[PDB]
Order: C-alpha cells, then sequence, then structure tokens
C-alpha cells in the first residue's frame, strides 16, 4: 500500500560533497535515521549505505545510493526490486531548483524536473514514487546550475534548508502510517518563517 517502507536520500558520496546543496536528500535521511536510531551502514551489494529499522511502528529501510548522483538508479533500483518495495511505497527526498530554501514540498509523480538523480530512476521504476523535494534554490545564471547545485549554501539559505528539514522530520510519522495526503498538506504547508 502507500505506506512508505523505503526512503531514499540522493546526493554524491564524499566529504568534499557533503555540505553542497546537491546532497539535500542526504541531510533529511542521515538526520531521520538518528532519530529514530536507525543504523546506516556500508551495502556494497547495493552500491549504497542502507539501514532498517522501526519508524513509529512500521519497518523502514533506508537507501543512500554511493554511486554518484546521475548513477542513483544503480542502487534504489536493484534495491527495490530485491526487497520487492514498490514504486508507490517508496519516498525519495531530492533537492529542489524550483523552491527556495526553507520550502519542502511532497510530490507524488511527474518527472525529473531536470534532477539527473531522479533522470537515473524514474526510467526504470517509473514515475509513482513519493518525493521529498527540499528547495535549494536557483543560482544567477542559468548556466550556473552545475556551480550552485555542486556549491555550499550560504549559512542563510543553510539554515532555512535545515529548518525545513527538521519539520519534515516530525512528518515521517504520517508517511510510514500511509496518509500520504495528510502528509503533503502538512509538509507543504511549512513556511521558514
Ligand atoms: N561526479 C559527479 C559530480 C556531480 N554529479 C551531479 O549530479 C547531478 C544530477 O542532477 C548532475 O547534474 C551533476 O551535477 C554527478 O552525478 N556525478
Amino acid at each position: 500500500m502507500s505506506n512508505i517502507s523505503l526512503i531514499v536520500g540522493l546526493g554524491n558520496p564524499g566529504s568534499e560533497y557533503a555540505q553542497t546543496r546537491h546532497n539535500a536528500g542526504f541531510w533529511f535521511v542521515e538526520q531521520l535515521a538518528d532519530k529514530y536510531g536507525i543504523t546506516l551502514k556500508n551495502d556494497p551489494k547495493f552500491h549504497g549505505i542502507s539501514g532498517r529499522g522501526n519508524i513509529e511502528g512500521h519497518d523502514v529501510r533506508l537507501l543512500l545510493p554511493m554511486t554518484y548522483m546521475n548513477r542513483s538508479g544503480q542502487s534504489v533500483v536493484p534495491f527495490s526490486k530485491f526487497y520487492q518495495i514498490a514504486p508507490e511505497a517508496i519516498l525519495i527526498a531530492h533537492d529542489e531548483l524550483d523552491m527556495n530554501p526553507g520550502v519542502i514540498r511532497l510530490k507524488t509523480g511527474g518527472g525529473h524536473g531536470g534532477h539527473n538523480g531522479l533522470r537515473d530512476i524514474v526510467p526504470h521504476i517509473g514515475p509513482n514514487f513519493h518525493r521529498l523535494r527540499i528547495g535549494i534554490g536557483h543560482p544567477g545564471s542559468k548556466e550556473r546550475v552545475s556551480g550552485h547545485v555542486l556549491g555550499k549554501a550560504p549559512s542563510n539559505e543553510q539554515s532555512l534548508m535545515d529548518g525545513a528539514i527538521d519539520h519534515a522530520l516530525s512528518k515521517v510519522k504520517l508517511l510510514v502510517q500511509g496518509q500520504v495526503p495528510q502528509a503533503m498538506n502538512q509538509i507543504n504547508a511549512y513556511k521558514p518563517a
């Protein structure tokens, strides 16, 4: 059903990418894992870091692909296939250029929206998974995007994103319980200030 049983955080591996905007998904899932005491550990068979544990009475798996962003499907696809997790039971947290820092919205379905992590996943499991879109803002230049997503946000924008992520963590209860509509209402209403 639409109970969430896999939460994927997208990002790039390595200390040099850890604090970049493109790792917003990693930030969310890492903080989720700590909140619920879920151990994230190297999972070489699935080219990622993974964990499993109890979130609010529900058995949930967590996955961070260690493939680099544009190859995220090399982790997500075989992982979800092996555990027989339908896309409708997957939440993928990812950075979103089309929303401001501090804005966070749940979306079901649709395309990759230019996101090359999602672009590597949608072809294989289809579009029908859920996304936690973590706003990272857009750069000045339309050609500045690589420099933006692989760049570190200013303390100001970082605080907004951290606050939004903190809010989302408080609503994961609704997601694993399969009240996706309520989770959408309460997440998507978040104002940073
Ligand atoms: N070694 C690297 C470095 C960066 N990336 C980034 O992931 C983005 C997917 O939107 C790509 O657009 C890119 O910015 C990646 O996949 N692999």
